[PDB]
């Protein structure tokens, strides 16, 4: 039969393929979808009033759908392919996918008496559907937790959707909108039944998967000296101290005097923290200190902030407090972990082109220089795009995100997601799945009011992602060995990327991206 | 229809058919499929500390998943048509065979207040597939339990699956390897759904199922004598006592003196035993005596060692202490079992080409014999591979092992399996089955959690496995009545290879492949 209860609707995918440039990787996982809010929409808002600050306000709502999010690289990468990727390539980016749903079982739970039974509803129905004309709010590229594991064995929940709109407090302004997504056409299933469909990424850049091996400011040659003079000395020399203009040829000796063509990226100071606890200044700087952005009245924390280096040569210990990507180390607490269970990200690869984060960007002169003033010169730790920079972009992680859909705005300048990642204007569409009501019976006497008894059910099932990536291989004529990904011989009672002794596969630490090295 | 749950998915084939060379075997069996490892692949460790010695130390995992194995001679052959096969052919070996898993019905089973019910869940799914690639760690060969029932009628348990990495103590070194079945692209089945495939046996020679007539020393005609001398004496006979050199033609009367083109084969000294218990000397050397091979700083027991005959003629009381195959009587006990209940095969037929297990290979001269010094001689324990040697492969039985992997190296030498079968490259490929997990009903606000709660259930099928094998026959021009295995008239109160009063069928001893005699 196409289409029976005692038929497998689809199969499992579980493979990664290397031919030339292009990698397909493809996932499934097995999924659980709760009742969501009973099925109702939900207003919800964060008031004024109460303990909560102005910048935690907010007005939404809650809706009884669920969505499928597979916006992390290690969903599709296995850690050794990641590997692969790392050590081989000089950049890579997504070229098309190919979503499933499938073997779709429906269970209704009864409960008496404290005894609790869970069989089929066959007749029961799944509703999916794309937003595939991106008409409903974008959940995703907030980091939001709920992708599909990283892990194939484990079994996971499909996370809740939700939006947000415009609010002045606890309250909604005339412009919000609300929307309600079965107002879309949606497809629905019975088991047997199964979704799926394919989106093709627009052109999108490389991410680079080269960490540069010449300094922006180190690019000219030792040897020679340049034909251009710079202003050495505003003075004699010695004793007379008189004023003089001397120039000199800027040379292999004196190589920060000579002028350049490119000059390093933009930068938004960030306050330093060390990780060691004697270091730091006595006070809870943690919020006061923080860079922070003000949009309308209410100040957001500047995370992550623009793409800088983590911290100057030799200052490992040193991390931006917010400019930084934080992965909690498995099992870690959601709230006031301590620092072991936390894996704090390192973007120094990049310091070479881009700014050191804790640092100023440089100087510039106040004032003009007089015959009775002295020269001035002010720091600049607010700096923002000119003529002739260069610089990179942040690092993606095994356990990063993938891409974030750029705002639909009137302008935006280099739209690459901030947390890292692809910047698309048509991303792949959120796709969202729920449990369709089935009404406890109902009173035999007419009532026009709505239903609000329901048989309790949940569903279950599988789902897949396949992805087509387009590699960029290394050219590097390089003579010696490059730094690689590796995994240390030494001996440990666990293994790397495994599962423990309990069944609970783990994420060590975080794995970048660029090892490889090219010129600048 | 074509796939529907009212409709058998497969039938019941358990045929065996001899036309010309060829002979078919086919079996059927149900199985059944417990819920393995709650779902979860767990990190499995022993280690030094404890009562536990080092060379029981190991380091590896324990999977969610079960294999199907047929790697047993009795499951593919009635214990007549094993008589057909032995008492008929020089030779036989396996040319393809056919797979196939139906009428899988997947059940849950419900436990409350002591009430204990099994009923149907046909929405459910069983996956499969075959490391048709190799990519998984070799399993079967290892003898282990659990390979299809030698009676047709029995209903079995499909074994778990498990696999080692290298370790050094409870520890894993860097190299040792984490594997994920489900990173395995798998087919997956709902009652009604079926899966098989078929595979070809690479070629292989022929085993030997004929056991010489003629030993490697007796290989002459008695009549004649050699062209050939030999130093017969050194000194003169009688009182003179004075050093001479006398030569001598090898006669038949002389036959040991006589030159050959072909020496025994290779041998490891085993300990001998006797199974009389008086014979033996008082002490526990079932260790200390027996001989062992050290790997990386572990010894390992020699089982089953090389091929060598199990005792000189008459001695049939005495046989290796690890240098057989040991089958224990049905209903054995595992642990500390007396000697009754086991079967201890028997591999003399062997010993006119190969060494005899517990004797010297021979005697090689230690020192040149000097007009002062004497002639000495040393005993060869040990025995390594010479040009000139021929041997025979160890024997199979109906309740044997058939095939293993031959070890992925850079060399090898003569690989046929020391237990005993036919050394392929690329075997059968393994076969894994896992029941897919059904989450219980999950917790109604988002957690990212992975789910802990899932609804028991097993699963239970039939198994269809079809070998055809290429037989060779007999060609002998042996005058007299060559010998065979048969079964004693005499009477008893339950019939050999037969169910008893309670319906449990027993193997009463372990039949070899040999008793048809070919010339050397
Ligand atoms: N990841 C990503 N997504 C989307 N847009 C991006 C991304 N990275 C850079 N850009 C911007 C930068 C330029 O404005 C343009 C490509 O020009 P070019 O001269 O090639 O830099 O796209
Ligand atoms: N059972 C089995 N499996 C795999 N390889 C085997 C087996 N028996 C012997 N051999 C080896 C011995 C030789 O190296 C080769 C066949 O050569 P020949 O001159 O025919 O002995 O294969
Ligand atoms: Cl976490
Ligand atoms: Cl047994
Ligand atoms: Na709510
Ligand atoms: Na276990």
């Amino acid at each position: 039969g196409a289409d029976g209860v005692g038929n497998s609707s689809g199969n499992w995918h579980c493979d990664s393929t290397w031919l030339g440039d292009r990698v397909i990787t493809t996932s499934t996982r097995t999924w659980a979808l709760p009742t969501y809010n009973n099925h109702l929409y939900k207003q919800i808002s964060n008031g004024t009033s109460g303990g909560s600050t102005n910048d935690n306000t907010y007005f939404g709502y809650s809706t009884p759908w669920g969505y499928f999010d597979f916006n992390r690289f290690h969903c599709h990468f296995s850690p050794r392919d990641w590997q692969r990727l790392i050590n081989n390539n000089w950049g890579f980016r997504p070229k098309r996918l190919n979503f499933k749903l499938f073997n779709i079982q429906v269970k209704e739970v009864t409960t008496n008496e404290g005894t609790k039974t869970i069989a089929n509803n066959l007749t029961s129905t799944v509703q999916v559907f794309t937003d595939s004309e991106y008409q409903l709010p974008y959940v995703l590229g907030s980091a939001h937790q709920g992708c599909l594991p990283p892990f194939p064995a484990d079994v996971f929940m499909v996370p809740q959707y939700g939006y947000l709109t415009l609010n002045n407090g606890s309250q909604a302004l005339g412009r919000s909108s609300f929307y309600c997504l079965e107002y879309f056409p949606s497809q629905m299933l019975r088991t047997g039944n199964n979704f799926q469909f394919s989106y093709t990424f627009e052109d999108v850049p490389f991410h680079s998967s080269y960490a540069h091996s010449q300094s922006l400011d180190r690019l000219m040659n030792p040897l020679i000296d340049q034909y251009l003079y710079y202003l050495v000395r505003t003075q004699t020399t010695g004793t007379g101290g008189t004023q003089t203009l001397a120039f000199s040829q800027a040379g292999p000796s004196s190589m920060a005097n000579q002028a350049r063509n490119w000059v390093p990226g933009p930068c938004y100071r960030q306050q330093r923290v060390s990780t060691t606890t004697n270091q730091n200044n006595n006070s809870n700087f943690a919020w006061t200190g923080a860079a922070k952005f003000k949009l309308n009245g209410r100040d957001s924390l500047m995370n992550p902030g623009v793409a800088m280096a983590s911290h100057k040569d030799d200052d490992d210990r040193f991390f931006p407090s917010s400019g930084v990507l934080i992965f909690g180390k498995q099992g870690a607490g959601n709230d006031g972990v301590d620092y072991s269970q936390v894996l704090i990200t390192d973007e120094e690869e990049i310091k070479a082109t881009n700014p050191v984060a804790t640092e100023e960007y440089g100087a510039v002169a106040i004032n003009n220089q007089a015959a009775n003033t002295q020269a001035q010169t002010g720091l600049v730790h607010n700096q923002g795009v000119i003529p002739g920079m260069v610089w990179q972009n942040r690092d993606v992680y095994l356990q990063g995100p993938i891409w974030a859909k750029i705002p639909h705005t009137d302008g935006n300048f280099h739209p690459s997601p901030l947390m890292g990642g692809f910047g698309l204007k048509h991303p792949p569409p959120q796709i969202l799945i729920k449990n369709t009501p089935v009404p406890a019976d109902p009173p035999l006497t007419f009532n026009q009011a709505k239903l609000n008894s329901f048989i309790t059910q949940y569903s279950t099932g599988q789902v897949s992602v396949e992805i087509e990536w387009e590699l960029q291989k290394e050219n590097s004529k390089r003579w010696n060995p490059e730094i690689q990904y590796t995994s240390n011989y030494y001996k440990s009672t666990n293994v790397d990327f495994a599962v423990n002794t309990e069944g609970v596969y783990s994420e060590p630490r975080p794995i970048g991206t660029r090892y490889l090295t090219r010129n600048l």
